[PDB]
């Protein structure tokens, strides 16, 4: 049966796109692209869309578990936060696309062991002043889960142990770091 069945993923995922249009509210600029729940359907989608480095400034991609919208207000994000990766203008070229794909694989591959259930999704923001990639988790007070996801993520990204990344709550963002690894 390994011959003809697609490989189902642990979760079904939704990809979202955001395009900055000052005519519209922020929520109105957020749009679901499509969903998938197999490895094959993931790659069909990835191979079909623009690399993040080719997006116009002001655009975002978001990959979230089906039923979680990529906004702070979702029940699964209101008490959560994000591990934040900040990219200077030069890293748009060097690391943006490879960091984002690694992040996508950390999500769909459930790479954070027992704490993968705390993952909600990830977001890449393409911006003229500097890009951002982040993994969103559901509960910023679960120190074990947050710091563990943060350590795994930093290692999968290949970041030097010289560098530090930080985790901030969405509540703080909507109005500093809570954890660092």
């Amino acid at each position: 049966p390994e011959h003809y069945i697609k490989h189902p993923l642990q979760n079904r995922w939704a990809l979202w796109f955001f395009k900055n249009d000052k005519s519209k509210t922020w929520q109105a600029n957020l749009r679901l692209i499509s969903k998938f729940d197999t490895v094959e359907d993931f790659w069909a989608l990835y191979n079909h869309i623009q690399l993040s480095s080719n997006l116009m400034p002001g655009c975002d991609y978001s990959l979230f578990k089906d039923g979680i919208e990529p906004m702070w207000e979702d029940e699964k994000n209101k008490r959560g936060g994000r591990w934040l990766i900040t990219l200077n203008k030069q890293q748009r070229r060097s690391d943006l696309d490879r960091f984002w794909l690694e992040t996508l694989l950390c999500l769909i591959g459930e790479s954070f062991d027992d704490y993968s259930d705390d993952v909600c999704g990830a977001v890449v923001n393409v911006r003229a002043k500097g890009d951002k990639i982040a993994i969103w988790t559901t509960e910023c007070e679960n120190r074990d889960a947050v710091t563990h996801i943060g350590r795994v993520y930093k290692e999968r990204l290949g970041l030097p142990p010289k560098i530090v990344i930080g985790y901030q709550s969405h509540a703080d963002t909507a109005t500093k770091n809570r954890f660092v690894v």
